Parts: structure tokens; sequence; C-alpha cells
């Protein structure tokens, strides 16, 4: 296969910094083997058989893993590191800089969705297919999504295998002594020298290693956790049974090494032809290898306890020299998913629809909105509407995405249905964005009905939009709240619904999009 190839060649490569770590592997499983509970092991296994999992079941991962990671000596340090030139050389720098940035699309492609979900209900046989098959590529009020959280960012790095783990796991759980699981993962890890095991390979080993029964083959590495018995979880634990082999799993990375291991993967990448895929799932073997080194500059990347780490790869790796791109373009349509096109929809904007600077869509059923910035182009007139509506400083708007405009209105499903206040400008948008399919209620509240919920709004939604930082006012002068395009949704449809009710919103663009 291609993908060994990759594999084998990265092992010859990076050779130098692979270590002999069986001892220090099986003293951790030593350590869980005396000090977990595999009661709660048990535990968070039934709660990952569970299609649909809550905050209490969130909660029940975090506390396992941080008892696990406090049982065990091979642990990843939160590391940050700066890419800058020099064992690096620019064009290396500008290669990683594109690299990461695919890599970053196709994990939050893959792994977004488990949590901001799919909508899968009243939609065309086309729409439902290309659903479903996005759904097959990565584990998975008609919504679609298997956790259910008021802080996603709580699954960062709470799901990764580690072979100290693994062996603690298949010793006490399938009831075998410890000397037999390493001799079985010993086994494995021989064949995995030399090729990728398959179900054939497994099948004939558990045949002279009992305890290999408990790896189902058929499974995944997606939707799944450290304490299931993935064939890739084996395979890991298998090449740190090694000592010698040049098994990637064994690598150490230091702020000392970080940039010499990048610039080998670098050398091996452009012998080979590796790349990102745009594809979500299953990663190849150099989106794991630069996924995993990037994750942090300080541990063992492949083997080590992760889940105290916070941060995603491409926010704890960064590169330093001195509209959207079809990868965020991509995570984008994929996000749009979540979007009921029947449902009410409510949209309001900032600034004249010729120019906008705010722009905001909300569907109160299921609590999801789209809400994002634009740097004006008419200064002059963003002064007065800065002064006199929504006072938000024009320099704030510099950190914000550009591009969002075309490419979200673009994306919005077809026929959907948009109630607004003052339909007038709205209209106006949509046709110079190219959508008159768009159809369009005006609401016509007066001024005083509109804004009754304007507190109630604020107080429960204030963490929402931190734009809005200008005091404004108005001619009787006055001060008055600022005019924020989510907050007038919300309160707008609150005032049609007579009632304001008391639950999370769910923002349908990552804040990695919104922001650069
Ligand atoms: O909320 C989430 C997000 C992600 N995941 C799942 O966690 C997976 C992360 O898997 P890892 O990135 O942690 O790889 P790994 O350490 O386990 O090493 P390998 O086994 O891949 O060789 C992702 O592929 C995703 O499907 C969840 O289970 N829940
Ligand atoms: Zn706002």
């Amino acid at each position: 296969i291609k993908s060994f190839l990759w594999t084998q060649s990265l092992r010859r490569e990076l050779s130098g910094y692979c270590s002999n770590i069986k001892l220090q592997v099986v003293k951790d499983a030593q350590a869980l083997l005396h000090g977990l509970d595999f009661s709660e092991v048990s535990n968070v296994q039934r709660l990952m058989r569970k299609e649909r999992r809550d905050d209490n079941d969130l909660k029940r991962l975090r506390d396992l893993n941080q008892a696990v990671n406090n049982l065990v000596e091979l642990k990843s340090t939160q590391q940050k590191s700066i890419l800058r030139v020099g064992t690096l050389t620019s064009d290396d720098l500008l290669i990683l800089a594109a690299d990461l940035e695919k890599l970053k699309s196709k994990v939050i492609r893959t792994e977004r969705p488990l949590s901001a979900g799919v909508y899968m209900g009243n939609l065309s046989s086309q729409q439902l297919d290309q659903r479903r098959a996005l759904l097959n590529m990565i584990g998975m009020d008609g919504v679609v999504r298997v956790w259910d959280v008021k802080n996603a960012e709580l699954l960062n790095n709470q799901f990764g295998t580690m072979p100290s783990l693994t062996l603690a796991c298949l010793t006490k759980q399938g009831q075998v002594d410890l000397n037999d699981a390493v001799q079985a993962l010993t086994d494995l890890g021989l064949i995995y020298t030399a090729k990728y095991p398959n179900t054939s390979d497994l099948d004939r080993l558990t045949q002279s290693h009992p305890i290999l029964n408990m790896i189902d083959t058929k499974k995944s590495s997606l939707n799944i956790s450290g304490y299931n018995f993935s064939l890739g979880a084996a395979v890991k634990a298998g090449a740190c049974m090694l000592d010698g082999g040049n098994m990637l799993e064994t690598i150490k990375v230091s702020p000392q090494t970080m940039d010499g291991i990048l610039k080998s993967i670098l050398k091996v990448k452009k012998a080979l032809g590796m790349f990102i895929s745009d594809t979500p799932g299953e990663r190849n073997p150099y989106e794991n290898i630069l996924y995993k080194i990037c994750l942090s500059g300080d541990g063992w990347p492949y083997i080590a306890s992760r889940t105290s780490i916070t941060g995603r790869a491409w926010e704890n790796t960064v590169v330093d020299l001195e509209g959207l791109t079809y990868s965020q373009l991509m995570t984008l349509k994929d996000a749009m998913l979540q979007l009921d096109p029947n449902a009410k929809t409510w949209m309001d904007i900032e600034g004249r629809p010729e120019d906008p600077v705010e722009i905001a869509l909300y569907q109160p059923s299921s609590g999801c909105y789209i809400h994002f910035f634009r740097e004006p182009t008419d200064l002059k007139q963003f002064k007065q509407d800065a002064k006199y509506s929504h006072g938000i400083d024009v320099t704030d708007l510099f950190a914000t995405q550009p591009g969002l405009t075309s490419a979200v209105i673009d994306a919005l499903p077809r026929n959907m249905v948009i109630t607004c206040q003052g339909s007038d400008d709205i209209r106006k948008l949509l046709e110079s964005q190219g959508r008159k399919d768009i159809k369009l209620i005006d609401i016509a509240l007066s001024k005083t009905d509109s804004r009754k919920y304007e507190n109630a709004v604020w107080d429960q939604y204030k963490d929402l939009c931190h734009m809005h930082t200008g005091v404004v006012v108005e001619k009787k002068k006055e001060e008055i709240t600022p005019h924020c395009a989510l907050m007038d949704c919300i309160m707008f449809d609150a005032a049609v619904s007579g009632g304001l009710n008391t639950s999370v919103l769910r923002a349908v663009l990552p804040r990695d999009m919104v922001f650069r």
C-alpha cells in the first residue's frame, strides 16, 4: 500500500528520534492496574455505546481521563510552539502554513458535526443521500448529533488512545495476566514492522492469543474513546512493545528537536508526494504525524496521555515570518448543514444594505445562529452608523474574517423563508448577492414593541457579542443601548412570541472562522 510506504519512509527518516519505551509503557500499565477503578472504565464504555450523550456523560469521561492522567508517567504537557525561520527555511514554513490550514479544515469537518449536528428532517432525496454519505465518513427536531453539550471545547483531546491504558484494560477487563497481554501485542507489533495488520492478520493471531478476540476489527478510529479496543489501539500498543524497530509511536519531541523533526517530515513529503487530503474521516500517515506533533512541543505525541492538553494542533503550533480559501469554504458548507431550511429564520443587519458590517440569522426553534462581521468600504457613513446605531469601532473589525457575506448568503438553502423587521434592506442585500429565490416576511413591529425585550436579551446573551463598544445616542441627546444584528433577531422574535425563553443558542459558524 501507498499508506504503509509513507509510514516506512517516515520510520527510516525519523529513526534517530525513536526511543526504547516498553519499560515505561508497562510501568504505566502497572500503575493503572493498581490505581484505576475499572468499573468506572466499564461505566465510560457503557456511556460511549449510547447513540446520544450529554454533559453528564462528558463529565464522567473527563473525570476518568484525569484519574488516568494522574496515575501515569508518560504525559504530554501544554507546550505552545512558534515556528520561525532557521532550521526550517522560508519555503518550509510556507508549506507547513498551507498544510496546517488544510488539516484544520479536515479535522473540523470530521469532528465538529458530532456536536454541532446535521439536519436530517424534511429534505430532498439528493440532500439526504449526500448528508448520509458525510455522516458515514465521520463515524456518526431532525438534527443528528452525538454530543449535546454546553461547551464543545471540553471534547478537545478526550478521546485519544494510549498504549498503557490499552494494556491495562486488556489485562483487567479481559481477565488475563499482564504477561499474556504483552505477548499478544508484541506479536501484533512484529507484523506491524512489515505491514498494517488486517482482519486476516488479527484472526490468525487470535488463534494463538485469545485476548486479541476483544478487538473488534470491523469497527473504526472515529467517534470512540481511549477505553475502546480498536485495532488502531492495539497496533499502537504493540508498536511500543518492540524496543527498537524505528516505530513512529515511540518518538519524543522537545522544543530542542521540534523544528528538526518537522524538517525530516517535510523531506519525506517532497519525496513521496504526501498531502493533507480534503476528505473528512480517517487520517493518512502524514495528516496523523502532523496533527500529533503540532498538538504539543513537549511529549510523546503518539502514546502519551494528551487528555490534559487544551487547544487544537493549529492553535498550539503557529508559523511566523515576514475571501475564504477552498478549505474554509468546504468547512462553511458543512457548518450550514445544521440549519433547518423549513424552520422560522430571522435575519438582521447593521450597516446599510450596500455595505453591511454585521450580519445575523437566527432560528428560534432549535436555537442556532449565524453571526459575522464585514469591513465597511464607505468609512464616512460607518462613523454616523457607529454614533447612531451600532457603536462598533472600525479597528475591531480588522481581526474579522472577510469573504463571509458572499459565501454565507450563497450557501443559504433554496426557497428558505426569512422573517425580518423592515424587509426593504435585506431584499436589497440578498438581491446584490444573487439570491432572489429567498422569500421574505416583513414583520413591522413599532419601535417600542420591537425593543420590549431588549434588556431581557442582553441580560441572557451578552457574552455572544463583544463588538459594540461605542456610546450610542439618539436625539430627543440621550444614551441608548447599541444595536447588534444578533440581539435584534432574538429580541424581535421574543417580541412576536410575547416572551424570551431560557436555553443555550448554538453558533452555526465556528468562531475559528468569524475571526482570523
Ligand atoms: O467530540 C469528539 C471529537 C472527536 N472524537 C474522535 O476522536 C478522534 C481523535 O483520535 P486521535 O486524534 O486522538 O488519534 P489517536 O490518538 O486515538 O491515535 P489513532 O488511534 O488515530 O491512531 C477523532 O477522529 C474523532 O472521531 C470523538 O470521539 N469525540
Ligand atoms: Zn453584535
